[PDB]
């Protein structure tokens, strides 16, 4: 078994007759596992912005399952539309990007395989990392680059880039991992820089905290929030987050997983994962 | 699937041909769990330091099976005696007493059903509380019931109990619990009175350091730890221990479980249950 699979849906505590949310469909693999445990009144309501990962979640045929495209902070919102409040039994987020958006060159995540400079995971709208990076200042990149990314020579990055642009509009992932190599001495030397990006373009971290403030608004009582991180700095929010609200009184947390060697190796980019869990009291 | 069983016995990581010790056999609960996960080359050791659990492990008709009895304590010498030094693929402590031994009143755990005043997890050997209550200065009865009990009346119920036993000398688990509703004002009174004696006539705290302690040098490269604590006073103690040998390296961290509402509601005795999980590094 998995923390990554077998564990945050354990953290769900599904019974058949519950009502779910899957936050990040993605491909549907927490969905389905999710789904074969419930009984005929059983519900999820899935959620992504991602118009492929809707592509999937249509073919999908049951109708305990619906899908709705858009991004988790508006979370709230939908279960007030469906007039769910106070009716959600489990709340589950896989966080971070999908293996396709990854994977295909295309959707401009990689500095491996040249790209559109996109990083949008929902390019139906919204300002792409390109025309950000176009129209930013040195300062407001330099700022991104640190907070986001961990980047210590964000300014030199940031300064380059705003350089680069002004003299020639960066519009491909390759041409950006080219400045930023060329921008710093010398892992590979754009990679918090992209993540950095990334994190910016599609608000990320704020993202995950206005939709952990939602839950405790829409859970039931005994309702649990599963979230598996994929890096520190979304951890360090789902922490906080279920530390404020559990010391005293609306949360329990039920606490914290990791993947152990095995697990890593078989999956690489588990490496830095970390699986929270809490459940809504009656407060 | 429980915190208690399932997620304690998937903290081992189970592989077919290892080696593992359940450190607290119990009634086999865990041990058969574990033996159904092993293939022809699994190797399961057991310990226990209570006769009568030797007496169901004894039972067991399994040659992969062995059983020890003695205080998990010695676990480094057993695994040395063995010669498995460094080859322990997970230990296993689910800490605490067995349900026998709350539910036989003879064993005189209870001070709801009288019994001895007895208190052991191993009454072939050691002092008892009745002994121990006997010998000791009110000074060393107070010091254990503020630190094992919690309990805020340490001092006026260690004199009430030193004059008891000057004036007639206490035998018998309801004498105990008389004595200390007496000397306090109005739960139950005399529960963390019982519970600081019977960690005292156990040494609960010091045995679950030293086997901790004992663990690092006999396990495996990625080695399992799946320690179970039944109250804040055990959690305190392996918390500890992981967080200084994780911080930097011999072990990593790879969480912590508690039960939630169902669960609890669903066994009582879980209310304060933690089970934590780590894995030895290659230091
Ligand atoms: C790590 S993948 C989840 C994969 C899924 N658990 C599975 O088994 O296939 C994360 C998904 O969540 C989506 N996502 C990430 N953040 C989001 C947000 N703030 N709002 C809506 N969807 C988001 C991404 O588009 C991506 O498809
Ligand atoms: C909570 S019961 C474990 C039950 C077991 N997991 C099962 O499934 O049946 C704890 C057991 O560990 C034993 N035990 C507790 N502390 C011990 C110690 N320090 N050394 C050896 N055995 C101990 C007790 O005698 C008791 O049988
Ligand atoms: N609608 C929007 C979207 C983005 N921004 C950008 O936010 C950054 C603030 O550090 C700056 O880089 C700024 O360009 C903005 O100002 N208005
Ligand atoms: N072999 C032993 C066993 C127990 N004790 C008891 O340990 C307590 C120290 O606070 C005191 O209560 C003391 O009686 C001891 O001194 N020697």
């Amino acid at each position: 078994t998995t923390v990554l699979l077998d564990e945050a849906v354990n953290g769900l505590n599904i019974r058949p007759d519950g009502i779910y949310i899957d936050g990040t469909f993605g491909r549907g693999g927490h969905s389905r596992l999710i789904l074969s445990q419930l009984g005929e009144e059983g519900r999820l309501l899935a959620i992504d912005r991602d118009p492929q990962a809707i592509a999937v979640a249509k073919t999908i045929d049951d109708p305990r399952f619906s899908i709705i495209h858009g991004p988790f902070s508006a979370l709230g919102e939908y279960v007030a539309e469906r007039d769910l409040i106070g009716k959600i039994d489990g709340i589950l987020l896989d966080l971070g990007v999908s293996s396709p958006q990854l994977d295909d060159a295309e959707r401009g995540f990689s500095f491996m395989r040249d790209g559109p400079l996109d990083m949008r995971m929902d390019p139906t709208r919204g300002q792409s990392a390109a025309e950000w990076l176009q129209t930013a200042e040195e300062a407001d990149i330099a700022w991104v680059l640190k907070t986001y990314g961990e980047e210590r020579f964000a300014k030199r990055i940031a300064r380059a880039i705003v350089e680069r642009n002004r003299e020639q509009p960066m519009t491909r992932t390759k041409e950006l991992a080219e400045v930023v190599a060329a921008a710093t001495p010398v892992k590979h030397p754009a990679t918090r820089t992209f993540q950095a990006v990334r994190i910016w373009v599609n608000s990320e971290l704020e993202e995950i905290e206005q939709a952990l403030k939602s839950s405790l608004n829409v859970l039931a009582p005994g309702g649990r929030l599963s979230i598996i991180s994929f890096h520190s700095l979304e951890d360090r929010i789902v922490k906080r987050f279920m530390r404020e609200n559990s010391r005293g009184r609306q949360l329990r947390a039920l606490g914290k997983l990791m993947p152990g060697e095995e697990e890593v190796a078989e999956n690489p980019r588990a490496r830095s994962s970390v699986l929270r869990i809490a459940e809504r009291t009656n407060a």
